[PDB]
């Protein structure tokens, strides 16, 4: 009797991208005067040694600009948030509570849209995000915001760090290929409200985050056996992995504090990514009988250029492979979770612009890395989508 | 060829619990004298209104004890816990940030002994708390501290509220039944140091919390396709529900803040549940056939003493249904998450301790439900298993 219930209530083929939609907060801030905004704001001016470092990330950060909620005016109204560190998690919570669902709704609004079907079709809800915490969480407020039917299946991810865009994939594949007729909502959101805070000369590691950190959200619609052309496939998941890194221990750390959210790192990241890079390859695409790196299509976490650099240079990736990655981190930099998801969408945007074959610049197989705390590595292996 | 990789990849049973152990701290909490101490604790002696009203509320709780790993010695080592409202979030972040997963280890260990296969057969791991958030997270210090393989698959899954017990279910199912031989250890683990704080007489909803909040950890192993006679089956989940009841904006709310967690209840919570308990039951045993509530067995989160008068009231259950429920209420109070979970364990090891046929009480299908945050209701359809 179960067997029957099991039998029919699963779906069939791959859990499928069906859907991307992203959004920002309005507020451009560029980097070649960041450091001079930053310093001012923070009151900082006197530390001119600090000041020239800080010019220095920012000038090798590889980051045109960024998009924050925070602006000079909510600023000036929290001295505690510029100051490195002084309690003011309350007045970044009431922040970050509004602003993730609000600008999870607008890019969920894009990928509903974009899918093209009733929102009432929606069965799963998946939220992530490293900003902030509530109950009841994101995805109440999302469910609500949105109109989602009040019985959707809610996922809510918190505090997850910048591995996390692999892991809403990760967790969409199941609940997708496991449930016939699931149509799984992604919403990443992430907000810089939480982590902001001044510099200080004994914390060069926290001042990097300030270099890199942006803010956005990217939905995603996933389901498998897609209705043929009423829904239309960009990109399907095949197969998923998580692990850490050996010797990794304590390379990036985040507490929840008074203070917010601090930045940690301990170790050279970019370093432990290149390392261990390869291991997590041959497990994903030996299997599928592919050595060649080149001939598969990238997306990698851009936590800071050195990772990206660094990975390049020890696979001997053509300069190519990294381009949708970097042209994310250049015109939004490091938004954690949500990177990944605006890099998939630049992919088979500028794949479908320039008339390739494919989805994933023309190629068949790709992969999508997110890095981030443990150090974990989560990978995807992707199939493009022809046209 | 994507086609055939799905198919060998995927399994083919319904997820099934294999093993539950549970853990709590050593400090075992009378409820008979807990007002008195917890007036003087708090220094609020002369607040004597207050006072017999959370005596009444101590003695109608139907709880005789909790475990607190909060201590005397502790809460005099921290004032600020012991206010209403003071900074304190750092301190109680400490405490559970460490007791957490150490908890969790405590009830892992059970459950893996039990389960009796190496621990290096677990593939992924879900870890639920509503107790102080990190990063890495509880999910990465318990992989550490047990040794699984770097290369489990993690589902962090933080600040949930009451109903998280049915949602690790819910996630659990798809896990393993769309991956071919996974075993997924499932942990709650929740520790009040988070969410204790002293009385005000304007806060009465916060009393509540006070008297009802208890500690402890459960830990599963979840697994489709069981090897026959190396692995015992004790329940089967078959149909999975999660849902926000209607008119119930803001009837629970917790916000984390730089003092702590706290608790707001703004509606009337057991009246709430039983009027839409119905409806939750006829979305999942119409399609059974099943309406007779009486014919399944029944676990339900003790969120309090009333929401299971009322359910038992509205649906005239008979008072024994709820046995299994009131026994874990009485021995641990609301552990938040966990405590579905140790309801199960409470009913199967009560099953076969009393010879009955099934590990639901000699019945064949039972049902289980998360009460939280939303209103959200979950609702998890069991089987049970013979012997
Ligand atoms: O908009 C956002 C963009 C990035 C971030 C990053 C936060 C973060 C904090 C850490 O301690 C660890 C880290 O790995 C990630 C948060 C918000
Ligand atoms: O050990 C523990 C036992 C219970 C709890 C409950 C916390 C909690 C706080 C709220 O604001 C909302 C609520 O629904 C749950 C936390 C720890």
């Amino acid at each position: 009797s179960v067997s029957e219930i099991r039998k029919a209530q699963r779906a069939e083929g791959p859990a499928t991208i069906l859907a991307i939609g992203t959004a920002n907060p309005a507020n451009c801030v560029e980097q070649s005067t960041y450091p001079d905004f930053y310093f001012k704001i923070t009151n900082s001016e006197h530390k001119t040694e600090l000041k020239e470092k800080f010019q220095r990330m920012c000038d090798k950060s590889m980051i045109k600009r960024r998009y924050m909620y925070l602006t000079e005016e909510i600023l000036k109204e929290n001295p505690n948030v510029c100051e490195y560190m002084a309690p003011s998690l309350d007045a970044r919570q009431d922040m970050v509570v509004v602003e993730v669902p609000r600008l999870g709704k607008e890019a969920a609004v894009k990928a509903i849209k974009e899918w093209g079907q009733p929102k009432s079709k929606i069965t799963h809800l998946i939220v992530c995000t490293t900003s902030g915490v509530d109950m009841p969480g994101a995805d109440y407020q999302l469910t609500k915001l949105l109109g989602l039917r009040p019985y959707v299946k809610r996922y809510m991810m918190y505090q997850q760090g910048c591995f996390a865009g692999g892991t809403v994939l990760r967790l969409a594949k199941d609940l997708a290929e496991n449930n016939k007729g699931a149509r799984v909502l992604v919403v990443c959101s992430e907000v810089t409200a939480v982590t902001f805070r001044g510099p200080s000369d004994t914390h060069l590691d926290s001042l990097v985050g300030q270099a890199l950190f942006g803010d956005g959200a990217a939905a995603l619609i996933v389901g498998s056996d897609p209705v043929p052309e009423i829904e239309k496939p960009i990109f399907e998941m095949v197969w998923t992995a998580q692990t850490i890194a050996p010797d990794s221990e304590g390379a990036i750390d985040g507490h929840l504090r008074e203070a917010g959210l601090t930045f940690h790192l301990l170790k050279d990241v970019p370093g432990i990514v290149s390392k261990n890079i390869t291991k997590a390859l041959v497990e994903a695409f030996e299997p599928l009988g592919i050595s060649d790196y080149n001939s598969i299509f990238w997306i990698a976490h851009p936590g800071g250029p050195a990772i990206l650099d660094q990975v390049e240079q020890k696979l001997a990736l053509k300069p190519e492979k990294m381009n949708a990655t970097r042209e994310v981190l250049s015109e939004y930099g490091n938004m954690s979770s949500a990177c990944v998801l605006f890099i998939l969408d630049e992919m088979r945007k500028k794949s479908t612009q320039n008339g390739l074959k494919t989805t994933g610049e023309g190629l068949e197989w790709g992969v999508l890395f997110g890095f981030g705390p443990g150090l974990t590595i989560e990978t995807v292996v992707l199939r493009s989508v022809a046209i």
